């Protein structure tokens, strides 16, 4: 078996390599990736996403969101306040602010130290969950607007067509804002590219031990527990690596830099925080291994969750049982 010690794998793919998407996942599963619950794939050198990002400034941030915190330091909820939109322009010199700003540190462990002991202390502001793309359209590799879609793969494996789109997501970030400890809808992978700016830190629980973390979520956050039986499909639980290593809970953790991709595998707990302005674009994909995650995934029905139009089909296909009380909590 390989990888069997699920560590993060870094890959390093040549420019012939990184021309079809399917068969390099395909070999990062070969190598035992898949195990960690997460990996970094360094593109060649020859390859660029766009050619500048000096003309980004003026894409707006809908409704950024402010992230407050409630709990102790290394085990917390957050709740998003809604903000008025601003430019990312503006948004940028919001980050670099004296109130925002990234503070001086000896190296991403110190930095890290600071995060987890002060997090709570500080509201930062997030500009998640942007639809839209900076790929450059003659950007023919590993662009994360042209990728095979979901539907497209669900219905080559299962011979069902279904509605829906798949379409990428941008995520301009701050100083300690942070991503609660989830899976993908439907467990599905993810595929983030960071763009630009300061780095993004990531835990990872293997696949194989997802539910020794839901187990000590319900543990440390019991009230949200009796609320909803899939509560981390909610996205606001965090638990610090110290909390975790006292636990006994796998996990493992890498830091993403501009110009590197992370890669999510099915039913791979992930949760982070960014170390500075940046940003960074991420969407969901499957492929034929995910099916038998799809089938199995757990569902909130409690209300909380709400989630895209294109997970309607995937409920309603693989997990027809589910689907009456989970569109319930949609409805
Ligand atoms: O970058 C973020 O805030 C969160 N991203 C992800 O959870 C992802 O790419 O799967
Ligand atoms: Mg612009
Ligand atoms: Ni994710
Ligand atoms: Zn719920």
């Amino acid at each position: 078996a390989q990888n069997p010690n699920c560590n993060i794998m870094i890959f390093h793919p040549t420019k012939e390599e990184f021309n079809d998407f399917d068969k390099y996942i395909a070999y990062m599963e070969s190598q035992g990736a898949h195990r960690a619950g997460l990996a970094k794939i360094i593109p060649p050198k020859e390859w660029k996403a766009r050619e500048t990002y000096d003309n980004i400034s003026e894409i707006l941030i809908a409704t950024p969101l402010q992230q407050v915190a409630s709990g102790r330091a290394g085990v917390f909820t957050q709740y998003h306040k809604k903000k008025k939109a601003m430019t990312v322009g503006e948004y940028r010199h919001l980050a670099n602010s004296k109130k925002y700003q990234t503070p001086p540190h000896q190296n991403f462990e110190d930095l890290e130290r600071k995060y987890w002991k002060n997090r709570i202390y500080n509201s930062p502001i997030y500009g998640a969950d942007i639809s839209g793309s900076l790929f450059d359209e003659n950007t023919k590799q590993w662009n994360l607007g042209h990728l095979g879609t979901i539907q497209d793969l669900l219905e080559k494996e299962c011979g069902v067509v279904i509605e829906g789109v798949n379409t990428p997501y941008l995520y301009f970030g701050m100083w300690k804002t942070t991503f609660a400890w989830h899976t993908e809808d439907m467990d599905l992978y993810s595929i983030n590219y960071l763009h630009l700016g300061e780095p993004k830190t990531w835990y990872v629980v293997p696949p194989e031990h997802g539910q020794r973390l839901e187990r000590l979520a319900r543990e440390l956050f019991p009230g949200s527990s009796r609320g909803c039986g899939a509560f981390l499909r909610h996205k606001v639980a965090l638990i610090s690596p110290t909390v975790l290593k006292e636990n006994g809970i796998p996990f493992n953790r890498i830091t993403q830099e501009a110009g590197e991709f992370m890669v999510t595998f099915p039913y791979g707990y992930h949760a982070g925080f960014n170390h500075g302005f940046n940003c960074a674009e991420a969407i969901n994909f499957a492929t034929p291994r995910w099916i038998d995650y799809g089938k199995m995934a757990s569902q909130c029905s409690c209300g909380e969750a709400r989630v895209t139009f294109s997970m309607d089909a995937f409920v309603r296909i693989l997990q027809p049982e589910r689907y009456d009380l989970w569109k319930r909590g949609q409805d």
